[PDB]
Order: structure tokens, then sequence, then C-alpha cells
């Protein structure tokens, strides 16, 4: 499986919480490790950081060492342009993406889209055609309404039930850690 | 007619050349002002400006007035975003835009679209939908290739040779007033 992450780095995430998010990531890529997996990382705000590629991952397969030096971007929440990039750059053959492989994307964000030139309507479709599986994690009191959560469903594969996870704070991501790990295995064996 | 102008305030355009452009815009409005005709102007860069809407123009239908106060923006070139913005906003109902009227857009540019999230694919489609006619003026050296010309052939309506004007510099826009003007009359009487 070609597995890629998209981490929210906007300015509303505090330095200690930005730090817990990074540990979650490192821990999970370990649990999901298998002799044929590849991981990829990208954080977004208004800027867009490609930390490691699938082909670079297989150059230094160290979840933890690779995740360690990552510093926060601090901008605004442009989630669609991010999704755009995951799809057009990371699942690109030149960046080591494998042809007969699965494509799973885990999206973690502590907020609603804002001041993004693109709409989810401009990106999802490209996402489905390329056959990408999206899981969504909505952290904080942002996705607190029968409304903002309505963003999570829009981002995520269907049925919405199985692809969305929302947790009250960054320190609680540990709770959904286990149930995620598994959904991701039923796609292969 | 719902006639609207998309002008390029790229800091690639020297003030006077930007003055001439501004000058050019006023004359065509005056030369084309029928009775039931309405006008709107926006200046686009990395930033975008709603200089005035149809709704306004009919309660001060004076080209020399409105055009006069415009201030250049200098950022980079986001054409596509600009396009999407015309169709989505200028051409909206609360903006003077009348439903039973012809929609006509005149774009003026200095170079190729640089650092823009959206593509023409992102926006061309939705432009045909509500049926906006597009006529593009391209200025100078920037568009003297077989590849730049392409970008011009793209923002136009079909056929492209009757929707495209590839002028040589700001002075030289005075050369196409008749044409641009006569093309826009023929489709109303």
């Amino acid at each position: 499986s070609d597995i890629a992450f998209l981490i929210d780095g906007s300015g509303s995430i505090i330095p200690h919480d930005f730090r817990r998010m990074k540990e979650f990531v490192s821990t999970v890529m370990e649990q999901l490790k298998k002799s044929k997996t590849l991981f990829s990382l990208m954080q977004y705000s208004e800027e867009f950081r490609i930390h490691f590629t699938f082909k670079e991952f297989q150059n230094n397969p160290n979840p933890r060492s690779l995740v360690k030096p990552i510093t926060q971007l601090l901008g605004r929440t442009h989630t669609a342009t991010g999704i755009r990039k995951v799809v057009r750059e990371l699942f690109n053959i030149t960046n080591g993406a494998r042809k007969n492989a699965f494509k799973i994307l885990v999206v973690i964000t502590d907020g609603e889209k804002f001041g993004d030139p693109l709409g989810y309507e401009d990106v999802i479709p490209e996402a489905d055609r390329e056959g990408v599986i999206r899981y969504v994690i909505g952290v904080g009191d942002a996705f607190r309404s029968e409304k903002s959560r309505q963003e999570l469903n829009t981002i995520a594969s269907k049925p919405p039930r199985d692809h969305v996870f929302q947790v009250n704070n960054f320190e609680a991501l540990k709770t959904i850690q286990n149930q995620l790990r598994e959904k991701i295995f039923a796609i292969e064996g």
C-alpha cells in the first residue's frame, strides 16, 4: 500500500499539541509497517511541505527519525489545495508511487477550510478517479456542530461512518489509535 | 448587455503602460455604451479588486469617473482565479447582472498565469455553462511564442482567431478599438 498522511500545521495548533500530533503519526506508521509498505508525509497551511516521499521513505525507513525534525508552518487552513497536492505529487510515479498498489490517505486537521481558492468539488473527483482511500480525523471544538462535521463527511470516503474520527483534543488521539490501525489492515489482509 | 472587464494589475506593467491600459478601458466603454448596456470592472493579481458592479454603474454610468480612481496592485498573475471570480461574483444577480442578458467578458493580460492554485480546466467549464463570451487582449513579448499564444487561445471563446488580439505593447492597443468594439456590437445589433 502507498500510504500518505496530510498534517494540519496552521497557527491555531499550539506547540505542545503540534508535538503530540507528530508522535501519533510516528507511532502509527510503526504499527502499520510491513515489508511492502511505503509511507509519505505532507503538512499544509497556506504553504505546502513535502517532508518525505515514498521513494525517500525506502531510503531511510525510520518513522521516528524522519518525523523528528518537522517544524510547524503556522498559516491558515487550506485543506483542498492540500488534497490536490497529495493526489498530483505524492501518488505520482516519479515520487515512487507503485502502479498496482492501494492508495490510502489519512487526513488530520483542527479546522474548517478558510480562504482556499478551491472547493472540495474541485479535488474529491480527482481523488476518486485515482482511486484514493481517505480517512479523516477532526481534532478540537471546531467540528463541534451538526455543521462543521459536515466538512469531514465531505472530505472522507463513504459510508462516512467508517472513515471519520473526531476527538476533543490532541491528547486524545491515542484513543482512536487502535481502531484506525485495524481499518487500514482489512484493505489487504 | 452585461459587459465586464478583467484587468491585469501585475507589477510587470509600468505605471504609464498601466495608465494607457486604463485609458484604453475608458474609451471602449464610451464607444460601446448603448442604452441598456451595463459595465463592471475588476483588477486582478495575486490579489483581486471589485472596482465596480453593473448595479452601481447604472446609478453613475460614467466611464471617466469610475475608471479614474483605480490603483495598481503589482503582485503576480492569477488569471484563472480572476476568471472564476468574475463569473461567480460580477455576474451575480445582486450585482446588477440581469438574467435575460448577454454576458461578455474582455480580459487584458501581460503574461502567463504564475503560481495559481486553479487551472483553466478548473474554471473554463463553468464559464460556458452560464454562457459568458470571452475576448482576450494579450500584450507584448511575453506572448510571442508557440506556447504562450496557447494560453491565449485557451481563455477565449471559439473560434479563437476572432476572439484573440495579440498587440505589441500598451501604446498599440489604440490600434484595435474599432475591432474589439465592432465585434461586440454585432451581437446585439
